[PDB]
């Protein structure tokens, strides 16, 4: 028996996880690894002799894995880290590989994590669904599938949680909360009960000082980039977007709104003034360019966090602010009660309102949880011009 360790994601949370395991583990040399990523150093891939990197590909890793695999003759054991919601398809590759050789690979055990809000949005899907049949149901069909290959399953968003009913199983999710408090998933609470953690953003400072640099080179926060987070100073970060609907193509007319709306957190006479406690940052959008050269040209005593550095990522290194605010997104979902400030929805197809705002799903539930209340949602339009 060698135990494989294999790592799979076509997002970034878990990704992020992954690396993090990665991490705890990685005085282990010698265990061999399997990096499917959509998005890793060689100063750090060069100190371990059993590491292959495949390519993801509509949700799957391609079929290079079998090549990989079949390096390895003895009997094996698979250790294997999943996308909650793409894990059935992630998966599938895996099982038509134990299929070519069945006397002499097993399944040794599971380790899912939430792509992000997706698997909320989701679930919030089934909320008149029978949970508790259905649970029973994708048991059978997933006992189906690992018989069969066959892919069908009458709730395909319940049968990414019945894994248990075949491995050993630990969950990572960003809110245990929703569970825990939506009437309509009791049974399923009660199902998983003991075999799921939130996602820790306190792993990192357990981690010695050798693994966090260890972990800060795996996921590319330079040194120079971690010196901007190093103040006792509390910390605000405004988060930045492209463009919406707001009537012209000319992306320096977003610049110059966004600009406005985070004068509304920065400057005294806005109506979202946080205070001069807070130590200011811009986290603007990946695809931001132009507009994020514009929005940091032209405003003051404000600090730049790049592009390669996501929140996710602040996360899971503790680097939380005390603060978030700007244009709104689906990394709300994942800040704390207490780190949420006022969130700012531009108009687009969905929402060309407040109470569009108030509709989307991933805010629907935030409020049900009392993640924020209702005058922290603000649209867009109601800011005057400063």
């Amino acid at each position: 028996s060698k135990t494989i360790t294999i790592y799979l994601d076509p997002a970034s949370l878990p990704t992020l996880n992954q690396l993090m395991h990665f991490t705890k583990e990685s005085e282990d040399k010698e265990t061999a690894r399997i990096f499917g990523f959509s998005r890793l150093p060689e100063k750090i891939t060069e100190q371990y002799n059993n590491i292959h990197f495949v390519e993801i590909k509509n949700n799957r890793p391609t079929e290079d894995i079998f090549t990989i695999l079949d390096q390895y003759p003895e009997k094996l054991e698979l250790d294997l880290h999943l996308n909650i919601a793409h894990s059935i398809q992630l998966f599938h590759p895996i099982l038509q590989y134990r299929f070519k050789h069945p006397d002499r690979i097993s399944i040794k055990s599971l380790n899912l994590y939430d792509d992000g809000t997706m698997e909320y949005v989701d679930l919030e899907k089934e909320e008149n669904k029978d949970i508790k049949s259905a649970i029973k149901k994708a048991e059978k069909q997933l006992s189906d599938y690992l018989l069969t290959g066959k892919i069908n399953f009458d709730n395909p968003t319940l049968a990414r949680y019945v894994w248990q009913s075949q491995y050993p199983v630990k969950y990572h999710f960003l809110s245990t909360e929703y569970f825990e408090k939506a009437e309509f998933l009791q049974p399923l609470k009660t199902y998983l009960a003991g075999k799921y953690q939130k996602m820790d953003w306190s792993a990192y400072e357990k981690l010695s000082p050798e693994q966090q640099t260890f972990y800060l080179k795996l996921v590319g926060f330079s040194d120079e980039t971690k010196q901007l987070f190093h103040t006792e100073q509390t910390k605000f970060i405004f988060t930045g977007t492209t463009t919406w609907e707001g009537n012209t193509d000319i992306r320096e007319y977003y610049a110059k709104q966004q600009l406005n709306l985070l004068k509304h957190f920065t400057h005294s006479e806005g109506d979202l003034f946080i205070g001069d406690q807070y130590k200011i940052y811009f986290k603007g959008h990946p695809r931001g360019g132009d507009i994020n050269d514009y929005i940091l040209k032209h405003a003051k005593d404000i600090t730049n966090i790049p592009a390669n550095i996501s929140f996710e990522i602040l996360m899971m290194t503790g680097l939380l602010p005390d603060k978030v605010g700007g244009v709104a997104s689906s990394l709300y979902f994942s800040l704390p009660k207490e780190k949420i400030s006022h969130i700012i929805f531009t108009s687009n197809k969905k929402i060309k309102n407040k109470e569009d705002a108030l509709n989307d799903p991933y805010v629907r539930v935030m409020l049900r949880l009392g993640m924020i209340d209702k005058s922290q949602i603000i649209f867009w339009d109601s800011l005057k011009q400063l």
